[PDB]
């Protein structure tokens, strides 16, 4: 899908910046700090009730959506020099979350459906 990102810039420590991304229903903001990998910062469900934040930004950043505008925002408050990075918005389908072997598993149960 096409994502139109806006925002960024230079800001003094303690300052605030707002990023936006106008538009694969899960939305996430990632950042790649200098000499580091592109890492998840915050994520939000297609309705807004579920949010996820990296512990390094909890209490400072807020991810929100405006459905009438098809836009996801990252409100970045109490900025620190450590937050210097290239920031990207990302939209991914439901299936993407469930790729690979992650998390905990229940004991498998056999379901057998016999023909009529």
């Amino acid at each position: 899908v096409q994502l139109v990102e806006s925002g960024g810039g230079l800001v003094q420590a303690g300052g605030s910046l707002r990023l936006s991304c106008a538009a694969n229903y899960y939305m996430g903001w990632f950042r790649q700090a200098p000499g580091k990998e592109r890492d998840i910062v915050a994520a939000i469900s297609w309705s807004g009730g579920s949010t996820y934040y990296a512990d390094s930004v909890k209490g400072r950043f807020t991810i929100s959506r405006d459905n009438a505008k098809n836009t996801v925002y990252l409100q970045m408050n109490s900025l620190k020099p450590e937050d210097t990075a290239v920031y990207y918005c990302n939209a991914r389908s439901g299936g993407s979350a469930w790729q690979g072997d992650f998390g905990s598993w229940g004991q498998g149960t056999q379901v057998t459906v016999s023909s009529h």
